[PDB]
């Protein structure tokens, strides 16, 4: 109803190449933004979840479709993860798993109401299992905007299994002097190759920046550049 | 069904006690942190209500046990969306010049009646309560960083009501120290460049401040592991 999708193709900022594309929700509004309210009254009525559930699989499959050759990232709040129909849609789009990253957001959404009588370890629990599940589809899953939201290292190190990328959003942290900032990337890209994962950092302004982090020891990554998202 | 603990925190290199932790307990033979039970008083008004009044009468019996000393509390965010808790924190507001609000990493189901509110505006919520706090003169420390919802972007946000972060070393056991010693060194910085106080938890011992020293984290107050007791 309210809802469409969005692509970002994710350039590469040393020589522009397509990486991947990233599907993204967006309203139906004069100038489209994310629809934080409309999805939030998704995720609170199983009903609901299930119709977009349905319309969001199949138009992403469409795009698929599309676009045969190339990787997409899409973006899964945890919170989903509560609602079965979310594993039977992965599980049906997983012919093309191979090609289909899972981006784990930082969100904290409230908890469907048949999940909220477990405990915080036992939320933690399933949800790690549901990854597990994902993982097990042969989807490749990212960490997206890391030290954002609830994606602190803690939940990064127990999504460790199963994950093969972590996301770190200059975008997220405007306001933090990049040589302060540069403590957290470094620390991250250090993880990151610790644990032979893909270290990806986003909203890079220019090629300027990336010499910028280069000089204090951030070595191994993939940078995107910034640019905006449009319709599918 | 729930009882209160203190953890004496202790200085790693001269062992003087710093502040006592209250920490909650259920009544087991062996106590732990009474998870179930918290999360079912916070999912109901009138147990979260007759939860507060035990919890601050209780503490308050603390307070003037230990006129002398300052006191840390943990509240979760999430205990922010009852008014119940201002309330008593306004109550205990003589003393907030000794105590310090451990902002933990918890992430609770918020209660009912707040659950309309979208994420952004959930956060405003709670950064407006904090800020409260901050106005009745308590110190807000943020728990358990990079743990739970800790994360960066939040200790961001709660930058202006906050004089302390802690870093807890017990929740990062399969790190290897040479990788988790970056993350430290990144925290000790952000807390110099902010004035802020910053804090190790859970040091087993002297030879692991050298090591700290070593990689850049030059100021910060260290704390050995312990036993919590009874009140
Ligand atoms: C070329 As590929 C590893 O994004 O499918
Ligand atoms: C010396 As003091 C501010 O910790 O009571
Ligand atoms: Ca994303
Ligand atoms: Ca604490
Ligand atoms: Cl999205
Ligand atoms: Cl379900
Ligand atoms: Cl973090
Ligand atoms: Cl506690
Ligand atoms: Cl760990
Ligand atoms: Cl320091």
């Amino acid at each position: 109803m309210k809802f469409q999708l969005f692509i970002q193709p994710k350039l590469d900022v040393l020589q522009g190449n397509i990486v991947e594309y990233e599907i993204l929700l967006r309203d139906d509004s004069a100038v489209p933004r994310f629809p934080l309210s409309e999805l939030e009254a998704v995720l609170a009525d199983e009903e609901l979840y299930l119709a977009f559930s349905e319309w969001f699989s199949e138009a992403f499959l469409d795009v698929l479709k599309k676009y045969p050759n190339d990787r997409f990232a899409i973006n899964i709040a945890p919170q989903q993860l509560f609602y079965i129909e979310t594993l039977h849609w992965l599980d049906k789009l997983k012919s093309e798993s191979h090609r289909i990253t899972v981006e784990m957001t930082e969100d904290i959404f409230d908890v469907p109401g048949h999940k909220r009588h477990l405990n915080a370890n036992d939320k933690n629990a399933f949800i790690l299992n549901k990854i597990k599940v994902i993982h097990g589809l042969g989807y490749h899953i990212a960490i997206d905007d890391v030290s954002c939201g609830l994606n602190s290292l803690e939940r990064v190190m127990s999504y460790l299994p199963y994950i093969i990328e972590i996301k770190f959003s200059l975008i997220h942290f405007k306001n933090i002097p990049l040589e302060d900032l540069l403590l957290f990337i470094k620390a991250w890209a250090n993880f990151a190759q610790k644990n032979k994962l893909d270290f990806v950092v986003e909203g890079i302004e220019t090629k300027e920046t990336m010499t910028l982090l280069e000089s204090h020891g951030v070595s191994i990554f993939q940078g995107y550049l910034v640019n905006k998202p449009f319709p599918v």
